[PDB]
């Protein structure tokens, strides 16, 4: 058995060389191994096919689900008698001893990465499935594309832009740092939530995002919105409400047509490249809407 030693956020790990049945336990893996020609085959889907975003889903094909990503079914794993188990960073520590079990296991930033960090771990399974050639080159394209349609996005930027999902009669809003918030600065953009802004708002951080009430946003009121829901629906119950409030009625973005309500499981879960091409495209289609 040869190996190639690759880092990842545990040390180092030896990767058998014939390494070719994958079981991955986030999206944006399933995103880097379709980017590279291989077909997972288990993903911790969380019992969602629709949660892997079609062009990979449909790229990759049959695989086995292996449940959630909070609680991955280790059982489904170890049936699977995968080569390689590429896990999340954050999410897995507690069965990382389990999967190593099982086999070779890479523990790779997703969930808590921004988009530097998660284009990092596609480069890391990448050289560990000696495919660094490949991705070398698929990275360019994606580069290449990404700087296209930033060119192509007509919006102002200096209108300053507000990422969120809906929570709790407010906005869970994602800071300058965030996997989002990074990709609309890669894109130009200014995020409202500067670091001055932030540090002003800590008090109500809830991890790694900060919630805001109508009051705060009212005195935030940044130009735009962008708000991640889930199938980009907004007509739930807690967005109702909050469309409703009257301070939110007179936030600059939401009386200037400048709020956009776009789909969470690409915007926010998937974390790829293909997901991320997707996102910039959107942003191109919106900014050439009629003007009105
Ligand atoms: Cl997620």
């Amino acid at each position: 058995a040869s190996t190639i030693s690759v880092k990842d956020e545990n040390g180092t790990v030896k990767v058998p060389k014939d390494a070719k049945r994958i079981v991955v336990l986030e999206y944006s893996f399933a995103d880097a191994l379709a980017a590279l020609d291989v077909k997972p085959v288990g993903i911790a889907d969380d019992g969602k096919k629709k949660r892997i975003i079609k062009p990979v889903r449909e790229k990759i094909g049959d695989y086995t689900s292996v449940g959630t990503r909070k609680q991955p079914n280790l059982e489904e794993i170890s049936k699977l008698k995968p080569d390689l188990i590429i896990a999340d960073s954050s999410r897995h520590k507690g069965i990382n001893k389990e999967l190593n079990k099982i086999a070779p296991t890479l523990s790779l930033k997703s969930f808590d990465g921004d988009y530097k960090q998660n284009i990092n771990s596609f480069k890391t399974i990448a050289k560990a499935l000696n495919k660094e050639k490949e991705g070398e080159k698929r990275l360019a394209e994606h580069d290449k594309l990404i700087n296209k349609y930033k060119d192509e996005i007509k919006f102002d930027r200096n209108q300053k832009v507000l990422p969120a999902v809906v929570a709790k009669a407010g906005l869970l809003a994602h800071p300058n740092y965030s996997y989002v918030g990074q990709f609309l600065n890669e894109l130009g953009f200014k995020n409202a939530l500067s670091d001055d802004v932030t540090k002003g708002l800590s008090k109500y951080l809830k991890g790694p995002y900060l919630q805001l009430d109508t009051e705060h946003l009212a005195d935030l009121n940044p130009e735009r919105m962008i708000i991640m829901t889930d199938h980009a629906k907004k007509d739930s119950a807690e967005f109702k409400k909050l469309q409703e409030d009257a301070t939110w009625k007179k936030l600059n973005a939401v009386k200037n047509n400048r709020v956009d309500i776009v789909d969470r499981d690409v915007w926010a879960r998937s974390r790829g490249l293909i997901s991320s091409e997707e996102m910039a495209k959107e942003l191109v289609e919106l900014s050439k809407k009629e003007q009105k």
